[PDB]
Order: C-alpha cells, then structure tokens, then sequence
C-alpha cells in the first residue's frame, strides 16, 4: 500500500523530468523495494565542472528531399543512416550525421530521428531473479529503430579511470569513436538506460550521433534495436568490459 | 570575505537549478553576504487523473486546451495570446507530440540568464535580466512549499512570501519563505513587468495550479524584474 504510493510518485516525477513522447511506467510485483534516491533523470548530457559541450554547428543542408539529395551525411563524408521508415542501415562504427537547426528541412525530414527523442513507451520494472531493476518495452519495437540515447555526466578519462576503481560492470561509457579524452557516467544522472540490464545477447546497439554537436571527441550515444523487440520483452545492452565470464539465466558463458 | 562567499552561493544555485540559463550573483553596493536559510528548488515542494491529446499538429487541431474548454495559450512566436485569468493547459507526458510542440513553453524551464543583485536604495536583494526579454513571454515559475489555507494562516501571523493558489479553490497556498527559485528575490512594484498565469501540465486538478510568470511588456537587458504582491 505504502510501496505502491512511493513507486507511483517516482513514476510521476520521472514523467515530469523527461521531455520525449514515450511514457515511462514503474512496476514492482516482486518485493518491497521502493524508489531509488541514487537517481536524477536528465534528457541530455550533463557537463562536469571543466567540460564545455558547445552545440557549435553553423551550417546545414538546403535539400528539399534529404533522402535523395546529397545531404548533411555527404557533407561529413559518409552515408545517410536511415531508410524512409526510420530504420538505420549503416554498419556499427559508422557515425550518424543528422540534420540540425541550421538545415532548411522541417521536422518530418527522414534524417531527423535521434533528435525527436524516444517514441516508445517503456517500463522500469523489478526483475524476478535478483538482477534488481530492469527496463522493458510496453509496445512493439521495429528492427533497427531508435529507442533512447545513453546520457550521463560527461567526464575526463582520468576521472573515469579513478571512478572505475570503485567496484567490469559499470555506468562508464567511453566516447572513444575517435578520441580517448571523454567518458559518460550515468551512475547519479541519466535517463531510463541507467536501469537497463546486461546481456551477452543484447537487443540494443550503439551509434555515435552528431546533430548540432560536430566535435568528434563528444558524440551523442544513441541505442538502436538489433531485432524486433515485442511488447513485454526486456531491453538489454552488452556493457560488461572485456578469460572473462559473463554475469547476465542462459549465458553464452565467456565474453 | 564578502566576495568569496557570494560566488560559493552563486555556484550552489547553479548546481541546484535544472534549467538552461545561468544564475548570477552581484553586489557592488554594500557588504552583506548570502542569506542564511534559503534553499533553492525547481518545482513545488509538498508538505506531508490524466489525459493526453493525439494531435499531429497541436497548433491547429483540437488539443489539450480544447479538452478543458479553453484556447491554445501561445502563437507561432511563443508569446502568450490569452487574457489574464485564462488557464494554460500545456501538452504533457501522455500526449502524442514531442518537445517540438508549440504548446510546451512553461515546462521547458527558465529561458533567460538572471542576476540576483543587491539594490542601491535599501530594498535588499533583487532580480534583473542579463538579456532582452520579449513582451508576453515566459520568464520563470513561482515555486515554494505547498501548504493548506489553515497552515498558511498560522505562518502568515509573522509584503509576504505567501501566494494563494485560488484559481478555482481556497485550499492551497504557496510559501516561498525558506524554499524557492530566483522569484523569491523579485521586488515589489505597483507597475510590475511580470504577471501570473495558472498552468496545468501533468496535473489536471484545478486546486493545484502551477504559477508561471510572464512579462507584461518588453524588458531590456539590465532592467529589474518586479511583481505586484501586497
Ligand atoms: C551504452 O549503453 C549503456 C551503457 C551502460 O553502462 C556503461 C548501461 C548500464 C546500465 N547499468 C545498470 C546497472 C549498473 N550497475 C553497476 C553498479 C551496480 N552493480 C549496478 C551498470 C549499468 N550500466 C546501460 C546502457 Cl543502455
Ligand atoms: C507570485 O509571484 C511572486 C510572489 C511573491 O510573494 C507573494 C514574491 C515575493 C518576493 N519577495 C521578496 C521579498 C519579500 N519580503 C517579505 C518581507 C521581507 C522581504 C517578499 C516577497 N514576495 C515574488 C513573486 Cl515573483
Ligand atoms: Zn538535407
Ligand atoms: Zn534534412
Ligand atoms: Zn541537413
Ligand atoms: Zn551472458
Ligand atoms: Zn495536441
Ligand atoms: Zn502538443
Ligand atoms: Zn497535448
């Protein structure tokens, strides 16, 4: 009775902080554990004192059809990320260059996906097998669809190397697309990806994203589906580092 | 002594805030430093259902405001077009629109860089803008401890920080004596450049409106912000 009220109030606080379309629900049908005090919800990167994350894009495209025309990605020297059904078709490691505030195209541009924000309604739920909190979808997620960005406080590689000694299952994500200088820590600050569980068969994958940010030391990190994820299924990402035994039930075992 | 204490306090306020614009603290006038018992807060602090629209174009279609029987508060340029006493029903977390929606202004947070400065005519602290503010545009919410009319009458016994949420109901009052945002420091003017609108976002209970402060005219960079409370 007093647990249901605490979880509902934290749900309501979560839906006040979040700025995207998709709803956030909270569920615990397993134990008496209530809301975490450990967690503050953020929609975008939070700089540590010393980092400056300037959105420094001064030019965009002038396409009337951004799918057919040589667009922002071509200007950056790469392929368009998406098909006309908002699905990514570039391989892992390839950057996403989306249209930005300086482009002429409107919000219906097919190269404006990550920046729309999470479309899917998700549920933070209590796992029934000792893994703590987890995240599931309440709706069908198409293959290769945008789900959510990984956000946190942005820090240096020395801070992240220091903070990592507090015990390779961590909230630290290196933005090491092209530079080893910066890392994302989601331990205090983050969005619903803070609650995602580890798996050796993940249904989420990472891409680097450049919208108004063009500094390649500071890519935004978007998580896309790798297959169809049906209503009810848990979202998983492979964030265990590295011999190495997986700590996922039905493990692969190693790696 | 004074100089170092005010920057510590300034840095504190910018850690605590959850909005985009910066908060500055200046005092070129006297030697007094930070106040003792003021804690900064971003939303209503309580003492001890829902509906979302389905528009593709929230500017033209029958949206959240039309469900409450009223009109869309804002025009293309993000200016309030509705007359005083009219409630603002913003799009909310149950709606089908994203943050592109022209009916999401108050919820986006304080836009402008504000400066808490010491007044040079005995009035204590005050608030001024570091940038020009368009007329009929959102500045910041009034926030504080939310309390009963009963509890507010007892507190009132000691030019007040109490503001009744009496859009429809007499039950609830906002006290910003101890807990508030930079609006806590706004000074009285009998010719104010801020006005109140009642706002409903996730909450639809008209007993508990959120209180947004809009400009009543253009405010130039460096001008002080004021509200008519008395
Ligand atoms: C780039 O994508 C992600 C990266 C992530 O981490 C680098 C995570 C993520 C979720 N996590 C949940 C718990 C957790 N912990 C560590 C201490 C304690 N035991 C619990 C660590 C953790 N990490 C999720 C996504 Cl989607
Ligand atoms: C609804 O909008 C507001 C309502 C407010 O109070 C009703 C105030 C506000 C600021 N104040 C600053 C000082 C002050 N005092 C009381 C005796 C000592 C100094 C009282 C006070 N009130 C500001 C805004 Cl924007
Ligand atoms: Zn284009
Ligand atoms: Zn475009
Ligand atoms: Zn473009
Ligand atoms: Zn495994
Ligand atoms: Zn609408
Ligand atoms: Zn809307
Ligand atoms: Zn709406």
């Amino acid at each position: 009775a007093k647990q249901r009220i605490a979880l509902q109030r934290w749900q309501d606080e979560l839906n006040r902080r979040k700025n995207h379309k998709g709803m956030i629900f909270v569920e615990n049908t397993v134990d008496l554990e209530g809301p975490p005090s450990d967690f503050y919800y953020i929609n975008e990167y939070k700089p540590a004192p010393g980092i400056s994350l300037v959105n420094e894009a001064t030019f965009g495209c002038s396409c009337t059809d951004c799918f057919f025309q040589k667009c922002c990605p071509a200007e950056a020297g790469v392929l368009l990320a998406y098909n006309k059904n908002q699905q990514i078709k570039i391989p892992p490691g390839t950057p996403i260059y989306e249209c930005n505030s300086r482009c002429q195209c409107g919000p219906d541009c097919p190269n404006r996906i990550v920046q729309k924000g999470t479309q899917y309604s998700l549920c933070i739920f209590r796992t029934s097998n000792g893994r703590g909190w987890g995240v599931k979808t309440l709706v069908k997620i198409k293959r290769m669809s945008f789900v959510m960005e990984y956000v946190g406080e942005v820090i240096t590689s020395e801070e992240a190397e220091r903070r990592g000694q507090f015990y390779g299952i961590t909230y630290l994500f290196d933005l090491d697309y092209e530079s080893d200088e910066f890392t994302v820590d989601a331990a205090r600050y983050g969005n619903v990806s803070h609650f995602v569980n580890h798996s050796c068969d993940p249904n989420l994958q990472v891409f680097n994203v450049f919208i108004d940010n063009l500094d390649t030391r500071l890519p935004r990190i978007a998580l896309f589906s790798t297959r169809t994820i049906n209503a009810g299924e848990e979202l998983t990402f492979d964030y265990q580092m590295k011999r190495t035994v997986c700590k996922c039930v039905t493990c692969r075992g190693y790696l």
